[PDB]
DNA sequence: CCAGACGTTG
DNA sequence: GTCTGG
DNA sequence: CCAGACGTTG
DNA sequence: GTCTGG
């Protein structure tokens, strides 16, 4: 739960986030900070990834079922943090355990303000600890996809983006600047399908109902939203080269079968 | 009351 | 900013 | 998440 | 062993 791929050109990403608001209107989410979208096969913490959030976080009186897409910093920086640079955070907010979320100062406050987001990715990476060797085996993990340079193009034109439950916070640099929007991905106990790879997995929102209810802090309370957080077996994976290991490596090899 | 934490993974 | 520990 | 640093003096 | 940087 500490590496993803999110490599699609921005317009292909945006079309893969085609959704329906509550009135059935087919929409594309509206961008904020599109210039901060940085497509890569190898997204690490402290990089920006595109996330979905309710229009109502940005626009007074908005339909809260309308969606915005914006790049956010991976690694939640709480509103109260006092240093000038956010990378001086001395605790890991890459992830946020489902089980303890209601009693963690860093996650509960933004959750209570309805700062629920959907972190987008092609899929995520996990490294398997194998008995009696220090060599870790990396896996690419993603939603089951539909059953040549024009073949690859069509796969990625039809790709079902992975949708992970996040929480975000807003931090004003003391020294002055843009509000930093930053996220954590909620982690849960791994499903049986993933149990031999890692005992943790991200909280995956499977289909537009779960995505919608997680996003809609208007009509969905924390309590009802937390019921969406749990493992899923609706997930496939394959082993991938050691190329992904180094986050500086940004190439299609990162998620290619081995 | 104030001081100090504020987090996850293996 | 808010909570826990002492 | 892993890779790579991990220090001071002028 | 533990932290920062990517």
């Amino acid at each position: 739960c500490g590496r993803t791929s999110c490599h699609l050109p921005r317009d292909v990403l945006t079309r893969a986030c085609a959704y329906q608001d509550r009135r059935g209107q087919q929409r594309l989410p509206e961008w904020r900070d599109p210039d901060k979208y940085c497509p890569s096969y190898n997204k690490s913490p402290q990089s920006n990834s595109p996330v979905l959030l309710s229009r109502l976080h940005f626009e007074k009186d908005a339909d809260s079922s309308e969606r915005i897409i914006a790049p956010m910093r991976w690694g939640l920086v709480p509103s109260w943090f006092k240093e000038s640079d956010p990378s001086k955070l001395q605790f890991n907010t890459t992830n946020c355990r489902s089980d303890t979320v209601m009693e963690k100062r860093s996650f509960k406050v933004p959750l209570g303000k309805g700062r629920r987001c959907v972190v987008l990715a092609d899929g995520f990476y996990e490294w398997q600890r194998c008995q009696g060797t220090n060599q870790r085996q990396p896996y690419f993990i993603y939603f089951p996809q539909i059953k040549s340079p024009e073949n690859w193009e069509k796969v990625w034109d039809n790709w079902r983006l992975l949708t992970m439950a996040g929480i975000f916070d807003c931090w004003e640099p003391p020294e002055g600047g843009d509000v930093l929007y930053s996220y954590t991905i909620i982690t849960v106990d791994s499903c049986k399908g993933l149990s031999d790879i890692h005992h943790r997995m991200p909280a995956i929102l499977d289909g537009e109902e779960a995505v919608s209810k997680w996003l809609d802090f208007g009509e969905v309370s924390t309590q009802e939203a937390l019921k969406l957080i749990h493992p899923t077996e609706n997930i496939t994976f394959h082993a991938v080269s050691s190329v992904v290991n180094n986050s500086r490596n940004n190439t299609p090899e990162c998620l290619a079968p081995v």
